């Protein structure tokens, strides 16, 4: 048995569970909802789409919403992404 | 439309493709391989298992290999994880 402490340089992204819950919430709005970082934009209403964006916990990203209920969509999803409750 | 910069507090892990390619590389060896971080260990020959470890790009993890070709496996996989492939 051999072991080695290594630095992960591979790309990371939202895990499946967190992404699924994100999508479940986003789907309740008619607005298009996207997550964006460094010129890359993914659809927040799709699990695989959300997971394709390279992100790390603690990373800053841009949440975008466009539609009739964009304000509420933004408020609810921003709270979710930042794990805020009450 | 509207937007807001938010901090990702959700859990992240290796993305699907890098994880799949890691496993394809690990599959070339008979040794069992694992990844460990903060008391949690996952089977590195399982894509979903590998993706379940809470990881962010740039963080440290412990790569483990055990079997007949463990030394060779560790070196190849360590290079892959740290993006130092030859």
């Amino acid at each position: 048995m051999v072991q080695q402490k290594v630095e992960v340089r591979l790309k990371t992204g939202l895990q499946a569970r967190p992404a699924a819950l994100f999508v479940q919430e986003a789907n309740r709005f008619t607005s298009d909802v996207f997550l964006e970082k460094d010129g890359k934009k993914v659809n927040a209403k799709s699990i695989m789409g959300l997971m394709s964006l390279a992100v790390s916990t603690g990373t800053e990203v841009t949440l975008i919403a466009q539609g009739e209920d964009e304000q509420e969509a933004l408020e609810k999803l921003a709270a979710y992404v930042q794990e805020e409750v009450l």
